[PDB]
């Protein structure tokens, strides 16, 4: 199944924030309506933040991460989590080699801002 | 329901990110075996990263996650999540005022690292 | 926080199933827009399905689990969880005492169907 | 990512309950330690509840869901999701066809029991 889309509210501000956990250099890639939004990059196997923004889900509300690692795309698994009716996360992760920890790059999504 | 409780696998390391959106300054402190061992504080309407941490579960796996506003306790929501049955969010929102936005800290653990 | 409560798509059937861990009887009230919709009411200690029902989310999309148990309301958790930004959980646990194992009465709510 | 696949607590009771909606017949087959356990089936457009049973999740606490229409795997997605700390959903939705609605065979198993 398709990973790493979310249909966000239209118009709607929104957190993105990705963190490192491998060898190799992540290339985060947010694309809002089908086009690239914001890109991270970085290295590190701290869980260092290695970007983090505020973007608008615009009028689709289709947003998408992508993550790339040594010249190919990074499998990836996702889900939405609502608490209390209110408070959304779209939470990422993804694999860039073999051990399947799946946290080579995770990305969390949040809204509502404000 | 308790919420911001949760119980990891011991002696394991784990990332913490705290956000906030609110005119309230947020004081997060995050606890393992009922010590604070991380605590950020700051004031955002924007999503700011007011502090990310890894720390260590220890022996009794034990995290809890308090937030307060000028020393008054904001309200809990808080669940986990597992995507392909090994990487975990543990996932807290809170809550200041009356507005029931539950976004004023927003606060992610996640893990394994590395 | 308020739990049990989730808005829908408007106009969009739902099912609504409920299964007993309880030496009580579990009676289980799900509004809809505010107004009572269906009643499921039965006991197990072996996670019997005491009610399942398809219903229509309607105009608003307000959807609320109750559960009380010879009519003391029970205390709720829950959560939405949707996968591939298709398929939604709308899940409720519940406690009628004080073991704190929130299972007494187990509400799945699924969408869309068909 | 493998989906479907679960770490249940060892020597565990837990439900597991399947809903169709689809025009093709469904078939689950509930494996534990690799092993099938349980296999439900049926047809409907309506989330009729095809089976439920409790199962003991044995010594490893291996769980594995599959889901087939004649013959032929549906493409699962799968998370788990856990409520204060202890009420835990292992959730699976299952696609037959084309349009992706994921809910052609959806599956739901909760512990703990009693
Ligand atoms: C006098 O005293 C004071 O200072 C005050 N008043 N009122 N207030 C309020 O509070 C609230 C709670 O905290 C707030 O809210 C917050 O923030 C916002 C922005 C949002 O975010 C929400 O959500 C939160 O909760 C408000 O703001 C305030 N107001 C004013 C006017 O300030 C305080
Ligand atoms: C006379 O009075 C009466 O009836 C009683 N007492 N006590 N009790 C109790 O309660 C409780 C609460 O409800 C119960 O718990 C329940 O169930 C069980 C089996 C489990 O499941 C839990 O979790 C729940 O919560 C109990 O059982 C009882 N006990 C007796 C002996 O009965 C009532
Ligand atoms: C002749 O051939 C046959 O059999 C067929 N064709 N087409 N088909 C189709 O398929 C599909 C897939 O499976 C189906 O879908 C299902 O169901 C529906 C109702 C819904 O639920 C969906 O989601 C699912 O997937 C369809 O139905 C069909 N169509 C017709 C018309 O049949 C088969
Ligand atoms: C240090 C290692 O780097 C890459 O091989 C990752 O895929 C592994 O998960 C691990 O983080
Ligand atoms: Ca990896
Ligand atoms: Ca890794
Ligand atoms: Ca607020
Ligand atoms: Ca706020
Ligand atoms: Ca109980
Ligand atoms: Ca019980
Ligand atoms: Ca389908
Ligand atoms: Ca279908």
């Amino acid at each position: 199944a398709t990973q790493g889309v979310f249909t966000l509210p239209a118009n709607t501000r929104f957190g993105v924030t990705a963190f490192a956990n491998s060898s190799g250099t992540q290339t985060v890639n947010v694309l809002v309506n089908n086009e690239t939004a914001a890109t991270f990059s970085g290295q590190s196997t701290n869980n260092a933040v290695i970007g983090t923004q505020v973007l608008n889900s615009g009028s689709s509300g289709k947003v998408q991460v992508q993550v790339s690692v040594n010249g190919r795309p990074s499998d990836l698994v996702s889900a939405q989590v609502i608490l209390t009716n209110e408070l959304n996360f779209a939470l990422v992760g993804s694999e860039d080699g073999t051990d399947n920890d799946y946290n080579d790059a995770v990305v969390v999504i949040n809204w509502p801002l404000g």
